[PDB]
């Protein structure tokens, strides 16, 4: 049965993970993260999101492709950091590397990059050129990717050891300082080197902050991710008073200013979508949530974040004519941009870990287990998501310490 009484212990202390999947009544359950990975990773065009990449007929490494029906394939720094996350947990090294290889080599910005803002910080957007070469399209960070880089590399370093091809501490540490001098304001985690007050929800990871700062061997340095963790947490629950009841209506954002409150509209060039849209960035908020809760404990705020959000999903379904909750909100409308589909039911599945209402449990989790792998010119966001979800749910996501 589902564990509707979340420990404020986490698994990071106690040892304990819970296996929320198993909590749930489900069987074949490391059968199904195994498959996942294995059609993720495999040569199967089909659920397929790992690829090869070569010049003139020489293997270099890999990426995960971020297919793009309208604006053309192109490769990202979260999915690519996504992807590394998910192969250190199952033990999945030669994948693992070739990722790596690849960012370090095609994704990370050269540390004398003439704008000091870039230097060292990986480039959101690339894609293969005409002839099939790789090349930067954006050489602006995505801010959560390299946050994931240095989980990915510091677990990597704790599993495997530090003397094959990759130094993994060292790298993971070279990306903490980046993400320290580069990618953050006061902090909090940034949205942009180049825009002031101004952090992305989805971007904010506790735990992994506080893993951070068991991982370095400075006093300094090791206050200071404590001091990001505690702020993470102020911000996101700053964030959910904001968005709760009238008018945002509990369910969180893509943009925020740094005491939690919504970005309104548009505020830069080049803008994706109104920041006080719940929209793709904003559906990992709860995920988020739900994983702090996991690894470093329950608390009050975490059970009413994910409590009101998946609250207002399920209401929101009500009032819909297609019966699903929608995959963008804004002050509560639908923006009929489309019935949820796996990446965000895989979000909001991991949230549970925060929940404290076993109907609502039953209801998300069963809408996530029940769906087939994604497949189709949609499944980098959303087969990137089912698949740390997958590892979520089946007490597969965990922190692996660095021994000093």
């Amino acid at each position: 049965a589902f564990n509707n009484n979340p420990s404020s212990v986490g698994a990071y202390s106690s040892g304990t993970y819970r296996n929320l999947a198993q909590e749930m009544g489900k069987t074949n359950i490391q059968q199904k993260v195994n498959s996942t990975f294995d059609n993720m990773f495999g040569y199967n065009n089909t659920q397929q999101l790992y690829y090869p990449y070569t010049e003139n007929g020489v293997y270099k490494a890999h990426y995960i492709k971020a297919i793009n029906p309208d604006e053309g394939d192109d490769i990202r720094t979260e999915g690519q950091s996504w992807g590394m996350t998910a192969a250190v947990m199952l033990n999945k090294q030669e994948e693992f590397d070739n990722l790596w290889r690849f960012a370090k080599a095609y994704q990370k910005n050269p540390d004398n990059h003439p704008d000091a803002k870039k230097q060292g910080v990986y480039a959101w957007k690339l894609k293969l050129n005409q002839n099939g070469f790789v090349y930067k399209v954006d050489e602006g960070p995505a801010p959560d990717g390299e946050e994931y880089f240095a989980f990915a590399l510091l677990n990597a370093s704790a599993r495997w050891g530090n003397s094959g091809e990759f130094n993994y501490y060292n790298d993971a540490i070279t990306m903490l300082n980046t993400i320290k001098n580069k990618l953050m304001e006061n902090q909090i985690i940034r949205f942009s080197p180049y825009i002031d007050n101004l952090t992305d929800p989805s971007y904010h990871i506790p735990a992994f902050y506080d893993y951070f700062a068991n991982n370095v061997t400075n006093q300094a340095d090791k206050n200071y991710w404590r001091q990001v963790a505690t702020k993470s947490r102020t911000l996101l629950k700053n964030h959910f008073t904001k968005v709760s009841g009238s008018p945002h209506w509990n369910l969180p954002t893509f943009l925020s200013r740094l005491d939690g409150s919504p970005v309104i509209g548009y505020i830069f060039n080049g803008q994706a979508n109104p920041g006080q849209w719940y929209e793709f960035d904003a559906w990992r908020v709860i995920m988020n949530v739900g994983l702090d809760a996991h690894l470093m404990g329950a608390q009050a705020w975490h059970k009413s974040a994910v409590n009101k959000a998946l609250g207002f999903l399920s209401y929101a379904k009500t009032n819909n004519s297609k019966n699903c909750y929608e995959q963008v909100y804004s002050y509560g409308g639908a923006q009929n941009r489309g019935c949820a589909g796996e990446g965000q039911k895989a979000a909001n599945a991991v949230a549970l870990l925060a929940s404290t209402n076993a109907g609502q449990a039953n209801e998300f989790f069963n809408e996530f287990w029940s769906l087939s792998q994604p497949t189709g010119d949609y499944r980098y966001y959303n087969g990137s998501l089912y698949m740390l979800a997958m590892l979520h749910v089946s007490g597969n996501f965990k922190f692996y310490n660095n021994t000093f």
